[PDB]
């Protein structure tokens, strides 16, 4: 794979948002650090405009499935990967269960060495006093099962799963996730057969740090494949 290549060691990884829920509009930069070999990343995100209106762990899945790990003998269905450098085009629409929902498109490809994922973020049909925009949500995240599948019709793929955000009162707020990625060079990439990502976040705080902003440690790892 040509994409492959570029992954073996330590990318440097930018992400930059801008986003507008129910009319709250803000911007996010983040930085850090992806090694596929041990399918980990390490991100800092700051909001630049002053105060996140929306929880940050409902950004999570917003802020580059590329540094996944894919075992050697599931490498032949690495899309993500495979669309490098050139990249490709994520969407999303994730429905918040009884609230609102993001729609989401991002590119994400490189920069020089530097893997960068650029978000637009469109949130609407939020209530007031709901989880989302009365920041009820836990500052913690699960672990979860990321299910894709090809797409020929657009040679690239659709995934699905669901989130699980745990609410302070002790309840969960579901929030499904419906996603598609298309190729943005015209190189050949890698159909991949059914399978699935195994999820697991950390989310932290930077002591000395005092704008609005998230640590996050994530380990990814493709499986559904013997």
């Amino acid at each position: 794979s040509k994409g492959e290549e570029l992954f073996t060691g330590v990318v440097p990884i930018l992400v930059e948002l801008d986003g507008d829920v129910n009319g709250h509009k803000f911007s996010v930069s983040g930085e850090g650090e992806g090694d596929a070999t041990y399918g980990k990343l390490t991100l800092k995100f700051i909001c630049t405009t002053g105060k996140l209106p929306v929880p940050w762990p409902t950004l999570v899945t917003t802020f580059v499935q590329c540094f996944s790990r894919y075992p050697d003998h599931m490498k032949r269905h690495d899309f993500f990967k495979s669309a490098m450098p050139e990249g490709y085009v994520q969407e999303r629409t994730i429905f918040f269960k009884d609230d609102g929902n993001y729609k989401t498109r991002a590119e994400v490809k490189f920069e020089g060495d530097t893997l960068v994922n650029r978000i637009e973020l469109k949130g609407i049909d939020f209530k007031e006093d709901g989880n989302i925009l009365g920041h009820k949500l836990e500052y913690n995240y699960n672990s979860h099962n990321v299910y894709i599948m090809a797409d020929k019709q657009k040679n690239g793929i659709k995934v699905n799963f669901k989130i699980r955000h745990n609410i302070e009162d002790g309840s969960v707020q579901l929030a499904d996730h419906y996603q598609q990625n298309t190729p943005i060079g015209d190189g050949p990439v890698l159909l991949p057969d059914n399978h699935y990502l195994s999820t697991q976040s950390a989310l932290s705080k930077d002591p000395n740090e005092k704008r609005d902003h998230m640590v996050l440690l994530e380990f990814v790892t493709a499986a559904g494949i013997t």
